DNA sequence: TCTGTGCTCACCAC
DNA sequence: GTGGTGAGC
């Protein structure tokens, strides 16, 4: 008899309860340097061009090909060129003060001689819209080879791989194990099984039939311990995943030609950590039973789980006494029965004076949550579900002023251009994610004069339509500004020193 | 193979 | 209401 159930095995093919299966199959594909392959494919480079991708002369980003320099985030672009000479440094887009597009000025930066091409800070913003644009595309991508896909970032996504794993498992009658071998006859138990009906659901997995073990992973399999591959049905799946996984990133590649690496098990956040074991271009895989090999291999701490690698991750530090070391193994050694016993742990450590509820990120109420999601990470069992990212409250396109660029009204003006166009550039990214029309009905304009104070107005957006249009929010923009003005006649303002337009009060419609 | 004249977003103590 | 801040790119 197999450990699983049928319960958990049909639990799979539900989008809702997928995932609290232990034989959830969960993908993180994070895309590699993702700024720098951007900049790389949008000039025709090979992946093997040592990129950089630059704001000003900050590196934002390094291609795999650049690291091979020892180049990183942290050097400047001229330490970078140190390192390596023939480096290709690539500025990010930038929108000109008083234009409403952004463009790319290609052969210009701090780094080239020439001082007719440069990208003076002072007259430019940055515009990060191509990587949203081809964050966009990845993202079509996805969401037609999957089913059920978080955006996790703007780089990275989670898949819920359990339909198609369950669906090829059950009834996909091309798939190849081997040559003069197919899942249909080595799967042919199971298979009949499901369709026979006659199992209660409750009933364990008949055994896992000899002939599935001949199935191949796709990509790295972190076993240390050089465990069997295929004991069980999750290996089954989480093997089936994996194929599909490589073709999906392939799809990735093949399409927009990005490489990535992609994290595989049975939970989100062992996938995250997993994406990030190998990059580039890797596939790594964390079976349940390696989970414990995975999570003490060295290079994780409880501040490496998502949400934790906060002052939340530090306050548990202190308030269990971990181990600067090996913390993950500590925890789950120190309470290896239940949640309970770590729960009750905290409440004890929480009355005590060693600290008060004015700096602490712990909620005594909820202290069985705490305990049950530590108790779950330690052991690499803590699933949450995929969900959706949380409409959006407001969107705001500043600016950080430097010098006297904006000494005047028409200077403001000119500057409110590129937040305006910047933020109708945004709008539409929105209404591609939603497939509904997004509208802000309020603006806010402030600024920090030159000595620091604050000035804001904030009001209602009047469309002659129904649909927003660019320069009516503009036109707002410019009154607020100019009332603006009127209020700092004969105090502290020009030359300002920041200005920004914040919209808020999204209709949905 | 963390960082600064980065950039943005949401939260909640004052 | 929001500036300072926390967090994430
Ligand atoms: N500290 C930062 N400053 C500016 N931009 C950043 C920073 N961190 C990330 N970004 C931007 C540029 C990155 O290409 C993109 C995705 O971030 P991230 O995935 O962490 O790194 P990456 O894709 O550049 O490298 P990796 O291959 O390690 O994922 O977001
Ligand atoms: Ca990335
Ligand atoms: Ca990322
Ligand atoms: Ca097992
Ligand atoms: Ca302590």
């Amino acid at each position: 008899m197999s450990k699983f159930t049928w319960k958990e095995l049909i639990q799979l093919g539900s989008p809702s309860k997928a995932y609290e299966s232990s034989l959830a199959c969960i993908a993180h594909i994070d895309m590699n340097a993702f700024f720098a392959q951007v900049e790389q494919m949008r000039c025709g480079l090979s992946k093997e061009d040592p990129v950089v991708c630059v704001q000003w002369n900050s590196i934002i980003a390094v291609s795999y090909a650049a690291r091979k320099y020892g180049i990183s985030r942290m050097d400047t672009i001229q330490e970078a060129l140190k390192k390596c000479s023939n480096l290709i440094p690539i500025h990010t887009a930038v929108f000109k003060k008083g234009e409403d597009f952004w463009q790319y000025h290609d052969g210009c930066g701090s780094w080239v001689q020439d001082p007719a091409k440069q990208i003076s800070v002072e007259d430019h913003k940055v515009s990060l819209e191509p990587y949203r644009r081809e964050s966009r595309k990845a993202l079509k991508i996805f969401k037609s080879a999957c089913d059920l896909v978080e955006r996790a970032s703007i780089d990275e996504v989670f898949l819920d791989l359990g339909r198609i794993c369950f669906n090829m498992l059950m009834f996909d009658n091309e798939y190849e194990l081997t040559g003069d071998l197919k899942l249909k006859d080595a799967l042919s138990n199971i298979r009949e099984a499901f369709i026979g009906g006659n199992y209660d659901i409750n009933s364990h997995l008949p055994l896992i039939p000899e002939k599935i073990k001949s199935l191949k992973f796709e990509g790295d399999v972190f076993n240390p311990e050089g465990r069997d591959l295929i004991t069980d049905w999750d290996d089954v799946i989480l093997a089936l995943g994996s194929q599909v996984c490589k073709g999906i990133r392939d799809s990735i590649k093949d399409i927009l030609g990005y490489t990535t690496s992609c994290g595989l098990s049975s939970t989100k956040n062992v996938c995250k950590l997993a994406s990030n074991y190998k990059k580039p271009d890797a596939q790594t895989i964390v079976k349940n039973d390696c989970l414990l090999d995975f999570l003490d291999c060295g290079k994780f701490e409880i501040t490496s789980f998502w949400t934790l690698g906060g002052v939340l991750g530090k306050e548990l530090i202190d308030v269990l006494d971990l181990p600067h070391e090996n913390s993950i193994k500590h925890i789950r050694e120190t309470w290896p029965d239940n949640a309970g016993q770590l729960k009750e742990f905290l409440d004890a450590k929480v009355k005590q004076s060693d600290y008060d509820r004015s700096t602490s990120n712990i909620d005594p109420l909820k202290t069985a949550d705490l305990a049950e999601k530590l108790f779950k990470l330690s052991r690499g069992r803590y699933g949450l579900p995929l969900s959706s990212r949380p409409v959006v409250k407001s969107m705001m396109s500043n600016k950080n002023l430097r010098g006297k660029s904006c000494n005047s009204i028409v200077d403001c003006i000119s500057w409110l251009e590129v937040f305006c166009a910047e933020l109708t550039s945004r709008i539409q990214d929105l209404e591609q994610e939603y497939n509904k029309i997004v509208i802000p009905r309020t603006v806010s304009i402030s600024l920090k004069t030159k000595s620091y104070e604050v000035y804001r107005k904030s009001g209602p957006v009047a469309y002659k339509g129904i649909n927003f249009q660019s320069h009516e929010l503009l036109k707002v923009g410019i009154k607020f500004v100019t009332d603006l003005d009127i209020k700092g006649k004969n105090k502290s303002y020009y030359p300002l020193t920041k200005l920004s337009m914040t919209i808020t009060n999204f209709d949905i419609i």
